[PDB]
DNA sequence: CATACTTGCCTGGGCAATATT
DNA sequence: GAATATTGCCCAGGCAAGTAT
């Protein structure tokens, strides 16, 4: 008896999901050398165009000083600087490099809609609506 | 301006954020009996088994090799998991629940009943959760 | 005092060598 | 040869204590 699928039957598969996600991914970014959280990061800097770190905390669900170590890495790649913020002298601005901006590019160009269409290969436009609908209504 | 990440995968930050929400609120639930979501994870697979290779519970898992040989070395140092000589083959283990460990899987199971299977699908009716994992089964390889 | 980092310590996973058999 | 651990080096997140403004 399977103790887990018995307290969360979602559980498991959500998970397993969200993993065949993160390694899907991280095989498409792999030529280009750069992971799958620190593309998604360089995505909500480049949404934003100007970012604070704990803004960008918000958009990304994520720890603050995990963040921070992050943004080290990011910078230390050269993809990423950081400024300082005219609205607060405590704060710092985060923005995409020159670099930043060329590998979100080539990670678009490369990555295109493939990996959109591996991952859900298996179902129709309507049932991936649908499994986006019910997801989100999952969420608080 | 738009969103690269969400035009390249429509489902990522979901599948993340939900999977994020389902982690802590089962790490809440956890909370008194000092045992993480992960962990608990493992002592269910490993209890369900009986004994079980390593290798064979990183299938069941979906795990690196590794990652879990350092689990077990946890769960071990807090005496829920024992390693013993696998005598079905010379290179092998077998790991196996202690009594503690049963204890404490059987307090986790007692402890956090349906209520997490509730609060995270009290949004969604029945066959919306029915359909929900349908779909995210067929996803699965 | 309140906010924004910042760092340190911990769990945890992925990948790459090793023995061991 | 091939499969089974085990270990080391990474990246990565949660948490808490400290720092700066």
């Amino acid at each position: 008896s399977d103790l887990f699928n018995e307290i969360i039957p979602l559980g498991r598969l959500i998970h397993m999901v969200n993993q065949k996600k993160d390694r899907l991914l991280n095989e498409y970014l792999s030529p280009l050398d750069i992971t799958a959280a620190q593309f998604k990061v360089l995505c909500s800097i480049r949404c934003a165009a100007c970012i604070t770190p704990v803004e960008l905390k918000k958009v990304l669900s994520v720890d603050l000083g995990a963040l921070t170590r992050m943004l080290d890495r990011l910078v230390s790649k050269g993809w990423v600087e950081r400024l300082p913020n005219p609205n607060d002298k405590r704060g710092v601005l985060v923005k995409l490099t020159t670099g930043g901006a060329a590998i979100c590019e080539q990670c678009h160009q490369l990555v295109g809609q493939d990996l959109h269409q591996e991952l859900t290969k298996n179902l129709t436009a309507d049932e991936v609506a649908t499994l986006e609908y019910l997801l989100k209504k999952v969420l608080p």
